[PDB]
């Protein structure tokens, strides 16, 4: 147990971020209980927190250090954030040229809250993804990767806008960084999602798996060994119900306006689909099917599907989402519920992190 590798992954999905954050309270609560210490925190017991989008606003705000180098947030804090936020956030612009919002409080708000840190200072690995429209090629921050290319040291709330600036919702984001000799290096991003990792689990075992190549503390996991891998992910959820899908004799003659309403929500859908079938493929191989645990809600239905809907109502119903989801069973035929395999998960963070004390 000592020698096993631990990473949380956390999707995106906009205000539904309330979901995994509702989740990592009730977990972050069970470490606190357990350690008798109201003061753990999520960063002590997971070497690996990747995000995407609201996913990586989270990761960012639980792994960047305050003044006495803790983590910023307690898991208890996000969702009051979300309450306290989101409707700001995902306040219209009315702006009859560009996206449904203007980013304008989205960058506000993380500036305030994350100040001048950057992602060198993370209090564990950080895996937060971006799309690069001028590269046109993926941007993932981390730690790691930081010594072979110290201009990747961007500032957390210009990492965390990115990682959420979803095409047509918000604009894309414009920030520099310098390289060695103390040339400018310019990232023109959009959302994470765009990079094909709303669920960004498979990036952030991949992180961890080449960190094995140079890291003594993840050697465990050098050969793929994911025998030794304890991996969280954690969705915002999909839905299934024909009331909110469609056919493809209604899409015939569909515009590019229709098709980029909802080609987001499919991608990111499938993303979740694909990487737990990546993942589920990996863990089952190597007879370890109980190290991953994949916390989902598959039956979203209401407002609930929206991702930019804040309204207190809406905001409500996600936190009964979340709530709803820990007395959900983990499978079909498989009575246990997400609450016990996320009291058996914080049982085995804590004895590890006992094992290297």
């Amino acid at each position: 147990l000592g020698e096993m590798v631990t990473v949380l992954s956390i999707d995106g999905g906009g205000i539904r971020g309330i979901i995994p954050a509702t989740i990592l309270e009730f977990l972050e609560g069970q470490l606190q209980e357990m350690d008798n210490n109201a003061d753990a925190r999520l960063a002590d017991y997971f070497d690996v927190i990747g995000g995407t989008s609201t996913g990586g606003l989270l990761t960012a705000m639980i792994s960047t250090p305050n003044e006495n180098n803790r983590p910023f947030a307690a898991a208890k804090e996000i969702v009051p954030f979300y309450f306290e936020h989101g409707p700001q956030i995902f306040n219209p612009s009315g702006q009859i040229l560009g996206p449904k919002y203007d980013g304008k409080y989205l960058m506000q708000v993380l500036q305030e809250k994350l100040g001048e840190t950057r992602v060198h200072q993370a209090l564990t690995e950080v895996v937060i993804s971006s799309f690069d429209i001028k590269t046109n090629k993926p941007v993932i921050f981390t730690k790691s990767n930081l010594a072979n290319s110290p201009e990747l040291d961007a500032k957390m709330y210009d990492i965390s806008y990115s990682t959420a600036a979803a095409p047509t919702y918000f604009p894309p984001h414009y920030f520099v960084t310098n390289t060695s000799n103390g040339d400018e290096y310019e990232f023109n991003l959009v959302d994470g999602a765009v990079a094909t990792v709303a669920d960004p689990a498979l990036l952030s075992i991949s992180v961890a798996t080449r960190l094995a190549q140079k890291d003594p503390a993840f050697a465990s996991i050098r050969s793929l060994n994911y025998k030794k891998m304890l991996l969280l992910s954690l969705g915002t959820g999909t839905t299934s119900e024909f009331d909110k899908t469609y056919t493809a004799k209604e899409a015939a003659t569909w515009t590019a306006v229709h098709w980029m309403l909802v080609i987001q929500k499919m991608t990111d859908a499938a993303s979740s689909y694909m990487t737990d079938y990546y993942l589920s493929t990996a863990f089952q191989a190597l007879d370890s099917k109980n190290n991953y645990l994949r916390v989902q809600e598959n039956a979203l239905t209401g407002t609930t599907t929206e991702m930019d809907d804040a309204s207190e109502a809406n905001m409500e119903l996600l936190v009964q989402v979340g709530e709803n989801l820990l007395k959900k069973p983990v499978s079909e035929d498989n009575p246990e519920t997400y609450e016990e395999a996320l009291k058996r998960f914080a049982k085995l963070l804590s004895d590890r992190k006992k094992l290297r004390a």
